[PDB]
């Protein structure tokens, strides 16, 4: 009586029918460039396994940013190369210009096209209507693209969303946790930042897919509309599909649970309670009427689903109402 298996319905077998070279990274053989071409010019942030600098080419004066990893195994770093180079041209993927290894930390660094980019917290105070349109179609082409090349960002969040607001230009960045999807395969539920976690990885259903990333965008365009970032705050992890429940309702939670016969931790058991599903509108108030419409709500709704199943695929969003005057253009 173990979990029922699940399959993506779209591009499931994308990498079944692709050479072996395409999704094996372990084997990749990684081509350096010369790191004498860069100069840090200043720390754009530092994280758990990597800082990130703006850079200067000195060959050319091009502005750059370099990502320098901290050791972590040969095999995590082939893969998010490989990915990179995958997808290199997609459209809004970020462009991985350059692979050189540091000299001073004495690991790779990867150098990435420069995006004059606005921070989320200060941006997304003074966006329109049009211009969450306008940017989620945008990030909808990026997830349609690498799903289409089989592979699964698993860390889409507001921070790894990079935007040039006066050049309306978006690159989808930090690809460290993306990954090849294979039909039936199981995967570590330990991705994307709590906020953003879908409930699959919430209960532990390992045989995911591409869906994990739209609720995950479902959940960005909530705290976009809506103006609250994080839209669903957990505490922990137990907690935080506590806050989804809170909204979504407890009823279509057990409804799937019951459909993949998922075992509930016992740790979950007093937290979850009951709750009923709530309406968005109550989440609509003076302060941010003017960036919700029927159709943000229909649209959010059919992301913003238990089941991973059900909710819409990037092409699909791609064809929602709520977008009609985007692709008009
Ligand atoms: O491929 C990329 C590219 C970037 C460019 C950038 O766009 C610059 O600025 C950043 C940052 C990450 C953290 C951070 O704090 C920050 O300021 C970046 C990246 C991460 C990636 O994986």
């Amino acid at each position: 009586s173990g979990p029922v298996p699940s399959r993506a319905r779209v591009y499931t077998d994308v990498n079944t029918h692709r050479p072996r070279e395409y999704w094996d990274y372990e084997s990749h053989v990684v081509e350096w460039g010369n790191q004498d071409d860069y100069q840090l010019v200043r720390k754009l942030g530092r994280g758990k396994y990597s800082e990130v600098f703006e850079a200067i080419n000195i060959t050319n004066n091009e502005k750059v940013v370099v990502k320098i990893l901290k050791p972590v195994k040969k095999k995590k770093i082939k893969r998010e190369i490989k990915i990179l180079e995958n997808l290199r041209g997609g459209p809004n993927i970020i462009t991985l210009a350059d692979i050189v290894k540091d000299p001073v930390s004495r690991t790779p660094a990867l150098v990435f096209e420069h995006v004059n980019n606005t921070d989320f917290k200060q941006l997304y105070q003074t966006l329109t209507d049009y211009d969450i349109r306008f940017y989620m179609y945008e990030i909808l082409k990026a997830l349609d693209y690498c799903h289409s090349m089989g592979i699964m960002h698993r860390d889409v969040k507001p921070h790894n969303v990079m935007i040039d607001h006066e050049h309306r230009k978006l690159r989808l960045i930090d690809w460290g946790l993306a990954e090849f999807y294979h039909p039936g395969q199981e995967y570590n539920v330990r991705v994307a930042s709590r906020y953003f976690k879908g409930p699959e990885l919430l209960v532990d259903y390992q045989m995911y897919d591409y869906s994990l990333d739209m609720w995950s965008l479902g959940c960005m365009l909530a705290s976009m509309i809506f103006r609250k970032e994080p839209f669903f705050h957990g505490h922990d992890n137990y907690d935080q599909l506590v806050r989804i429940a809170k909204v979504l309702g407890t009823e279509d939670l057990y409804d799937y649970i019951d459909k993949y016969n998922i075992e509930l931790d016992p740790r979950f058991n007093d937290i979850l309670g009951r709750h009923s599903r709530k309406r968005w509108e109550r989440f609509v108030h003076s302060e941010n009427q003017h960036l919700v419409s029927p159709e943000a709500l229909d649209f959010l709704d059919k992301l913003l689903r238990y089941d991973h199943q059900s909710r819409l695929t990037a092409r699909e969003a791609m064809e929602h109402p709520y977008f009609y005057t985007v692709v008009k253009d």
